[PDB]
């Protein structure tokens, strides 16, 4: 049992990171506001780690990470020394404790955002928008689209994915597409059925780019750079024909002729079918052409797009809650799952449940409502906050127009 190790390792890392950042949001906001923390507990069970801060805060860690808390100085929960009252939770104005309670979920969302922004820089793999077929008597039929072609830029905006293609087609007709062999063309032009286009697997030359070790292709003599010119005496021209011959012949020997180093090499390969379905042949090769696009982002935009993705996630959670009442493998997927679980936690722990942060939010909101000893004061902040807004959004609005100058008739 070795997969168990990495699995529970990722589980513990995810849970620890989420709980630790929630409690650290609570702790750091309370500390910056002037509230002294008494205990910083992460996980349930018996303490496996324990250390006292210079401010008497006891950070403790237990081995079952399913929750945690941050206990502050509070007269409602115990005796407070006369010299510690100015650092007590309850001795602060109501808005301070409101922000302290709100800090947790916010923290979660914040983490989500940054994690999303972290995976938008590393590069995300999407599927190439490869038009496999064209329909008759459609808008694309008169325009004569290419059989097997890849979209490059529709109506000006450069797209590298299918979802991006449909989002551009609903954003707004010029279509720059790349067919096999010949160069890009701006064709004089599901949802694509309105136009007469169909998507599918990418096609190309029967050239080899990868050959797995100890595979039937490697044992038969296939090498990288080989271009299969014929299978069983029949000449082929597309990678799809090659994979057709491979799948249709599980265990039967195929006699290939490949173009290699300027000459022609004859080979023999016996593709073997896998365990899940011993009806589809397989020998272990990859096409020399790519079928993946790599979406990259600048981090100054990756942050905003991760925020938008978190908003999409929380609206999805809202839809799911109202109803209730591509593959980019690697660690990059683990980080996405971690951020999604973080969003789930930041949503669920904000529900007006008595012992959760939402219940505390409700309690301090009704306490603020009951406590109205001054007028025209609540309005005062109402401007002093907005000022900051109309200042900070100004600063960026300045900096934005500053960064466009730093960039800037050849033909
Ligand atoms: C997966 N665990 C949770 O989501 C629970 C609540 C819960 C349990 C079961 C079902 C649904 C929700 N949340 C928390 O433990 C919060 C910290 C999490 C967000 C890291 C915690 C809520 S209070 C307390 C929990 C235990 C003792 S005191 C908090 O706000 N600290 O600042
Ligand atoms: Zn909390």
């Amino acid at each position: 049992m070795t997969d168990f190790l990495y699995s529970i390792f990722g589980l513990l890392i995810l849970l620890g990171v989420l709980v630790t950042f929630h409690e650290w949001g609570h702790y750091w906001v309370a500390k910056k506001l002037g509230v002294k923390a008494l205990r910083f507990s992460v996980g349930f069970g018996k303490p496996i780690w324990g250390r006292t801060n210079k401010h008497g805060t006891e950070f403790v860690i237990a081995p079952i990470p399913l929750g945690g808390y941050v206990r502050f100085v509070d007269e409602r929960e115990g005796e407070v020394a006369e010299a510690d009252l100015p650092f007590a939770f309850n001795r602060q104005q109501v808005w301070k404790r409101i922000l302290i309670v709100l800090a947790g979920p916010m923290a979660n969302f914040l983490l989500a955002i940054v994690v999303y922004a972290a995976v938008y820089m590393m590069g995300i793999a999407v599927g190439k928008p490869f038009v496999t077929n064209v329909l008759p008597n459609t808008v694309a039929a008169q325009a004569n689209f290419p059989e097997n072609s890849e979209i490059l830029s529709v109506d000006g905006v450069q797209v590298k994915s299918l979802e991006d293609a449909i989002f551009a087609f609903v954003d707004h007709i010029k279509v720059v597409v790349k067919p096999l062999n010949q160069e890009p063309t701006t064709v004089v032009l599901t949802i694509f059925d309105s136009l007469g286009l169909g998507f599918g697997r990418v096609n190309g030359e029967p050239s080899l780019g990868l050959v797995a070790k100890d595979s039937p292709a490697e044992k038969g003599g296939l090498k990288v750079g080989d271009t299969v010119v014929s299978v069983n005496g029949e000449s082929i021209s597309l990678w799809s024909e090659f994979v057709s011959f491979i799948e249709n012949n599980p265990g039967k020997p195929l006699e290939l002729i490949v173009a290699r180093d300027g000459y022609q090499q004859p080979l023999v390969v016996t593709p073997e079918a896998n365990e899940r379905d011993r009806t589809i042949g397989y020998l272990g090769i990859s096409p020399a052409f790519q079928g993946y696009n790599v979406i990259n982002y600048g981090f100054f935009e990756s942050f905003g797009k991760g925020a938008e993705q978190t908003w999409v996630m929380v609206e999805r959670i809202g839809s799911f809650l109202g109803k209730l009442i591509t593959a980019q493998a690697g660690m990059v997927a683990f980080l996405l799952y971690l951020a999604m679980i973080s969003v789930n936690l930041g949503f669920v722990n904000l529900l007006p449940i008595p012992m959760l942060d939402g219940g505390h939010l409700m309690y301090y909101l009704v306490e603020l409502v009951r406590g109205k000893p001054v007028s025209e004061k609540i309005m005062e902040l109402g401007m002093r906050v907005g000022i900051i807004l109309v200042l900070t959004i100004m600063a960026i609005a300045l900096f934005f127009d500053i960064n466009r100058i730093n960039q800037l008739y050849f033909q």
